[PDB]
């Protein structure tokens, strides 16, 4: 039997089957629930979608994310997307594969525990583990040695690793993610005029953001170029066919991340707790994690970040210190690629729970097991 | 024990068997009663001819409408109408089958309840179930994702439905149909000098208007068209023998449709209460709400509306938009094509309101089940 | 040079001059031809008397009403009266004054063309206006807010005024007036006993009309009444000198007017079409048009009329209203008074149809001017 | 001279003079075009009513409210609203005024940017500012500790204030005002069978609603209350005469407040967007922003408001807080009171836009100095 | 004159008056800012609010500690603190009463010198003298024997003393206090459920572990009790009023100071500091400096500690040695009960660094007179 390695984050599931380096189920974790009258007999309207097809039946649905800042919410429908994701996206009943979820650091104890007694006591899996969201992100880019940047539609984290030796005291968490951004790019693109406020076009502003949506190189002098008019604006056409013409609000969507006093958060950007992170490691490390930021994550995949990092941060580390900010061109995938990887190596086996232990041990072995 | 189908609108009764494609009795809903006096000591004139009956004999009997503008307003005949169609055209027993009336939307709740209580106290039905007008002509074009306007001589309604789930908030019921294109018509014929004023004489007006009328495909250019003599003018011959040409009055009477200034109504013609039925939805459901523009009813069988219509939308959606108006030529009795394609579905003989449970709850149970 | 207007009814001809309160010329407008054989070389026998003078002789000639239900059926003669009224009684020169026609509305346009044509081809008047036959009534009322009620030899419209915006949707036109009052009046006294046949007979059943007649107060109190003998019998007196006592059938023949069924007529009393023109109005103007039901025409004289029709509409109007008929004593001139007063106006002058206009752009000119 | 404070919202014009606690004009802000023929040419027949004019003479004309949600739609009408609540009302050189605008948060800055320019270029005011609806409502209220509720005919929105500190990020803008719960109960009252289409009814529908129209304290209970008829049937008599008994429909139009899945909106009622706007809020501010929830606005002077809200809110608050809600009763126009009272300080006198300022770098001022 | 005692630690600064048994200003050293938008024209929003009443006003202030660690890390900030209670808390004149301020022992130099320059360029004071927090311990103690162990919040650090003779080799200096136990709570919370992470929740956590955290006796033990749940668990009710159940990290918060392998600190505990720091000192010394182990400062205050310390203590020093820990109830204020009893001296008072001496010598004289 082959193991399953399923990135269950907080936006899009991103799962496979271990080996490769592409994920075969890559579907927005929404489950839709219809809220309108439905009055059809001959249809066999089904009472709550979830995934890609509660994403094209939109306009009927009120999506409902069943994972808010990287921890489970709402376990009665994240049940459902693991369900989907097993039999209606892969085709493999579980109970002949091995498990590999994930989860971000610094998250409840709950959460791991009712992820865990629901993989062992729902779908019987012979052997689960669990890895922290961000150390499979440098077992992808193949180092051992780099403080490691996640994010995307949930949290955002700062794990140092020196020599596979990870340093617990100085993971930064902050949960300032894609969602956010969406949560103030539609409530920045009001002061233009379009209104979108309901969950099917909240889908919209997100993949505004996507497709639209890039970081400056220096913000206050983006401000200064946006006041006439120059290649900022972009038109995007809504999935109902006017258009919009964002040339502002397109640079200060994803430079809330180095700017949180706009959302309201206090917590300085990502450019400063990468580097609070590095000051709590030692003398003799810090010399050496400046030289690889690995990212990941999907809001990493600005056209920005990737390349403002890197000022921000040597404007804040001493001027010999040489700072390298890995960037792969596949940083979107690469905390499942990391987990493919992970599964594969020989030295992994006797890693995993197995039933037996959780059977003898209950749900919290895992605090020790991972 | 097969079920009975008869959308008993404001013009023509058209009542049928269910299953089949074509309704049995299609007859005007028009009761008689003799104004003149009667002098034969043989004749048994009864003092009142229903339907075709008081279509044939129109110089001696004064023509009353029991449903005026979609509602009931006169009981005591409706109920005679019910009677004939049962048992003079059908020329069956009502206790021996199950009826599917219609209702165009947002009517009074008085209305209906006093529907299902003749039609459990007059006739003794086992089972009877009301539904929207418009919904049937989805399942009569075989479709979920529609924006209805069956708009038959009382009424105009355009119900959007998107995928089995009907939007109750973005409908547009519109109190102006076949009837008030026919006074209108009766109105503008005296501009020329042929008088009308009977109803005798309101029912030729009528079928002047079926016949002779048509919808211009540019109203303001027909206008300076039809100045100058052209091939414009017609000729209908009346019942009585002399010819009368409606010259420039044949494409006025059907364009009181889109721009009801004509008679006095403020709101928009059907060209703008669809638009805005449509701009009341979901940004992720116009797109494909303007592509299906079901219609259906008698007023929109003109030979030139299903061409102005999508010009006039045209004129005002996003021009990205693929927009088509699905005008299936049998649909004059589209409305109980779909009732009788509903009631002979699997699915659905379990909706029906049996006569146990009006028995049980009394006859506000309508509210609940339709 | 001031301005002319020849309220040109289907009775008697009212015309005068801009200014005064007092037409000039009133006469009947009847036309007719002897029909015995005349021998008397001496004595001079003229061709064609029209006017009073063909009134004043009636044994000998055959008399012809030129309007006939409002329209003007017959061209040859109605030049004739006009001819008359121009160079007999006003003895005016037609090319120094303005004239102002009046019309009652729903015409046809064949009458507006033809009286423009007349009047710029057979009298060459400076500029001609043709208004209808209501606002006329309101203007000599002085008011701004009525709905108006005009009837005389055959014609009888109701046009709901608010403020000056007169709503062209809910005129209510008949054709139940004092020509068809009188040809029943002479058909139902063939049932006492006294034939009246021809026209002269018609025009003595009119001269007992007009002295002999009322509108009864409740119709069935004065048929219980009067069917004992009492003191309702009146007798007249022929010029031949028989005498003739019309007992019974002296509200009878006004009563036509409140049922209309006597003539066989379907369409509703004066009393109900006012009701119906109003419910055809706004909600923010039924309030205040109940308080203006101002009347007009010859056929609104009659001695109980002005509170049988108060009656009958408050019988089926809103009970917390205020219903005053406005029935001035000179109401018989009401349309040529408002003519006199809103030719006298000084922003009218602009408003003619000047001769320029007609020889510039036709006769269709008043379709566009009025 | 003295300030000027016009609040001009999306329903009545709310203008006055600063320093006193009294508007002097308030009239809703309706233009009004007439639309029917108008033919009497002795009138001065205005061609565009506006205000209470355009609001006594309704049965004629087009009422078009020019601020659609907040913002304004049509500008070359709120022009001549302005250009009348200035001279024709309060009879005052807007050259010789500093002018107080207000402006729902989170609009356009288009709207704002030509607010200005038309109160700047087309009245020359010597000074100008602009400040959110709610921030007055807490002038007004006295206190500097509160979370608003402004919602007036068009708009609602909370804006937490702690210590006269505003925390941006927690205003929660929703369109579910007096404008849609007037369109709802139009919508509505057609169960029972009163029809009003047309703009002249929509305003009896309005002023159906706020007089007769309270909000349920438990509205499941009430619901079934109604079943069995009781004192809920209450009888309001039209403009134009007849009665009407809205028994249940009285408490369902306001209900939409607190349940917007009745017009289809998604987004939760006002009882719970106050309380995801404090969950917004920090923990230490939260323990006396449940304390002071200010209300403002129209469409809070609903009898049952103030207590079904603090009912709801203590439903979802911790067991340990103590809830208040503000209601002031003259909570109409403590928007306007709040401006009057702000117009009023010295701390703000200084705070103007001068016609300098907005001069010399154009009507961008608005977005910095405001 | 009297002397003026300010014990500016880097928690709450502690002030007062000579003589005396208890600082008469105690408050936290907090300055912080607003950092949300100031909407308010009459409040008087002060820019920089310092001391507790920057604790009051905690959800829109930045607090900033200006002593991070025992040294001075801003300045412009202290000096406002000092400021502050110089005035606006004791309300007396600087250059009215003779200083004596504090410094942890192993603090830059910089940081001293600075200070008095503050004291003697800025407030002017007569004279000013800065004595270790620890012998100001043993003074408040009354004894000239003991090794003292001052730790709170920043820096924890040993003093021994022999009689008056202090042995400035063994000064082991530890910066593990009350600060990073906070830091630290605010981390071990999060597995639990509650996310602390601005400056005014990490003050909430402070108070948390202030009246919540005690000290285990034997960790491992406590810990396997906290398994199979007993009585630890308590319910902490924030200011949000939602309350907390902090059932194991409780004494994990404050075991840090026995364990510093949690916060990733190598150093050794300060159960093992004190070991070393008698072992550092002479043998006729050991025997005696065991049994005066005078404790100080804040995060000496557990329901712990005392117990559990000499049970350490005694697990490491020889067995026939005598282990006494003394620890006094007053032991928050020792520092400054024993500064008040220094400069109430006879002999003391040739100590002070007069403004005399500081001039002809320059800031550097500190370095030599303490
Ligand atoms: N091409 C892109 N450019 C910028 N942002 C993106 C892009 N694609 C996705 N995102 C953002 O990143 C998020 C996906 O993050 P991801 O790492 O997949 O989340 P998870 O960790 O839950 O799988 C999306 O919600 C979106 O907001
Ligand atoms: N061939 C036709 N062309 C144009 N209009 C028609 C035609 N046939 C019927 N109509 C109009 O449609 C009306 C009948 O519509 P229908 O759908 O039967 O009404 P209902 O829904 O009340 O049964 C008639 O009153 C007539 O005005
Ligand atoms: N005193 C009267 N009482 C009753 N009816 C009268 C009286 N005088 C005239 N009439 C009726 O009024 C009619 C005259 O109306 P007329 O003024 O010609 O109408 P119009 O204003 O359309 O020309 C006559 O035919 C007659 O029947
Ligand atoms: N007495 C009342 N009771 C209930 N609702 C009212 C009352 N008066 C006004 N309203 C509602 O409030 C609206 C007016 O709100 P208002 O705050 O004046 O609007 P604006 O903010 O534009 O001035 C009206 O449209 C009406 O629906
Ligand atoms: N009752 C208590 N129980 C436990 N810890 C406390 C208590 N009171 C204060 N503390 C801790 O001690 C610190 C105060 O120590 P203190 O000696 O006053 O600091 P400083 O040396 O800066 O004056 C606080 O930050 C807090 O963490
Ligand atoms: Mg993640
Ligand atoms: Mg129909
Ligand atoms: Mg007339
Ligand atoms: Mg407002
Ligand atoms: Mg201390």
């Amino acid at each position: 039997t082959t193991a399953l390695v399923c990135d269950n984050g907080s936006g899009l599931v991103k799962a496979g089957f271990a080996g490769d380096d592409a994920p075969r189920a890559v579907f927005p974790s929404i489950v839709g629930r219809p809220r309108h009258q439905g009055v059809m007999v001959g249809m066999g309207q089904k009472d709550s979608y979830v995934g890609d097809e509660a994403q094209s039946k939109r306009g009927i649905l009120t999506l409902k994310y069943p994972i808010e800042h990287g921890i489970i919410t709402n376990w009665d429908d994240m049940e459902k997307i693991w369900h989907h994701t097993f039999y209606n996206e892969l085709r493999v009943a579980p109970e002949e594969h091995p498990t590999l979820l994930t989860e971000a650091p610094l998250n409840p104890k709950a959460n791991r525990e009712k992820m865990t007694q629901i993989m062992f006591e729902t779908f019987n899996v012979p052997a689960m583990y669990v890895a922290i969201q961000a150390v499979l992100s440098l077992y992808a880019s193949g180092r051992t040695t780099g403080i490691v940047l996640d994010s995307g539609d949930g949290v955002t984290h700062n794990v140092p690793i020196y020599e596979g030796y990870a340093l617990p005291h100085a993971i930064m968490r902050l949960d300032l993610a894609g969602r956010d951004l969406t949560d103030y790019l539609m409530k920045i693109l009001t002061e233009r005029g379009y209104s979108f406020v309901t969950t099917a076009e909240r889908e919209i502003v997100r993949d505004i953001k996507e497709k639209l949506c890039y970081v400056a190189l220096d913000f206050e002098n983006e401000m200064a170029t946006a006041a006439s008019s120059s290649s900022l604006e972009k038109s995007y056409e809504l999935p109902d066919g006017q258009v919009i013409t964002i040339g502002n609000e397109r640079f200060r969507c994803p430079e809330t991340l180095f700017q949180p006093s706009f959302i309201g958060m206090e917590s300085a950007g990502i450019h400063e707790t990468t580097y609070n992170s590095i000051m709590k490691c030692d003398i003799d490390i810090r010399k050496d994690l400046y030289a690889n930021n690995v990212m990941s994550g999907g809001t990493t995949m600005y056209p920005g970040i990737a390349d403002r990092m890197q000022k921000e941060i040597t404007a804040l580390a001493p001027s010999t210190m040489k700072i390298k900010i890995i960037a792969p061109p596949e940083r979107k995938y690469s905390v499942w690629i990391g987990g493919s990887i992970l599964a594969s190596l020989s030295t992994f086996q006797q890693m995993w729970i197995t039933k037996q232990e959780y059977d003898e041990a209950g749900p919290s072995i895992v605090h020790r097991k991972c």
